C-alpha cells in the first residue's frame, strides 16, 4: 500500500487533487526535487495500484553552518480516502526518513492560512510549532504559515 514515489506517478498524483487544484501549482517542481531526495517521498496506492495519497519532502540543498533539515513540500489524500490515518502515516515515514537517513536536526513546511484540515494535522496530531505567517507566499496572494517540528 506505502512505497517510495517515483516521477511517473506525477498523473496519479495530479488526480489526488482534483477538488483542490492548487495544490498541482507546484507539483512537478517539487517531485523533482523529491526525487533528488530518496526515501523521503511516498506514494499510497490501493489495490488496483491507484495512487490515493502521497508526501513529498526534500532536504535543504545549503543548509546554513552545514546543520541538516527538512522540508515536507506536499501532502493530499484523495477525499475518498481521508480520515483514516493515511496523512499521518505518510508524514511519520517521511519524519523518519529525515532523520535517520539524512540527519535532519528539524523539518520546516509551509500551509495556506485558510486549511484548516492541514494545519490540525500539523499542529495537533504531528505537533509543530507555528513560526508565524509569511505574508503573500503563494503566487496567487495567500499567507502562509510557517510550521517547524524540532527533532531535539
Ligand atoms: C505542506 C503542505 O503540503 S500544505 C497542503 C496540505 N495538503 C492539502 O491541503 C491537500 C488537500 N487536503 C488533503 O489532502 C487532506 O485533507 C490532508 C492531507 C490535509 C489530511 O489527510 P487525511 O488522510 O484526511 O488526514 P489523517 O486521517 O491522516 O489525519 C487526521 C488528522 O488530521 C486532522 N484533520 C484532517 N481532516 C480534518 C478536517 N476536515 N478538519 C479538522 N481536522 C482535520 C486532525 O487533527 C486529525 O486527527 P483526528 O483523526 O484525531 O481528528
Amino acid at each position: 500500500d506505502i512505497r517510495p514515489a517515483r516521477i511517473s506517478d506525477l498523473t496519479g498524483m495530479q488526480n489526488c487533487n482534483l477538488h483542490n487544484l492548487p495544490e498541482n501549482y507546484q507539483l512537478k517542481y517539487y517531485l523533482y526535487h523529491a526525487i533528488s531526495w530518496p526515501m523521503l517521498s511516498y506514494v499510497a496506492t490501493d489495490p488496483k495500484g491507484r495512487v490515493v495519497g502521497y508526501v513529498l519532502a526534500k532536504m535543504e540543498e545549503e543548509p546554513k553552518d552545514g546543520i541538516p533539515h527538512g522540508h515536507i513540500t506536499s501532502v493530499s489524500v484523495m477525499r475518498s480516502y481521508r480520515h483514516l490515518g493515511l496523512a499521518k502515516r505518510l508524514m511519520v515515514q517521511s519524519q523518519r526518513a529525515m532523520v535517520e537517513v539524512y540527519g535532519a536536526k528539524y523539518m520546516s513546511l509551509h500551509v495556506r492560512k485558510s486549511n484548516r484540515a492541514a494545519i490540525h494535522l500539523y499542529r495537533d496530531t504531528l505537533q509543530f510549532d507555528v513560526q508565524g505567517i509569511e505574508s503573500k507566499y503563494y503566487a496567487d496572494g495567500e499567507d502562509a504559515y510557517a510550521m517547524h517540528k524540532d527533532f531535539s
